[PDB]
């Protein structure tokens, strides 16, 4: 699982 | 799973 | 699991 | 912005 | 911003 | 910011 | 900032 | 800042 | 700052 | 598990 | 600063 | 487990 | 500063 | 386990 | 400063 | 276990 | 175990 | 065990 905010 | 916000 | 905020 | 409920 | 509830 | 509840 | 409850 | 409860 | 309760 | 805030 | 309760 | 704030 | 209770 | 604040 | 109770 | 604040 | 504050 | 404050 990958949850990313940039 | 990939949830991405850029 | 990877939760990332940059 | 990421608001997540699972 | 990341607000997460699992 | 990261607010996490698991 | 990281606020975590597991 | 890191506030953690496990 | 690190406030930890385990 | 990796929780990262930069 | 490190405040730890285990 | 890796919890990182930079 | 380090305040520790184990 | 690695909890890091820099 | 180090205040420790074990 | 490694808890680090720099 | 390693608890470090620098 | 290593508890260090510098």
């Amino acid at each position: 699982v990958q949850i990313i905010n940039k």
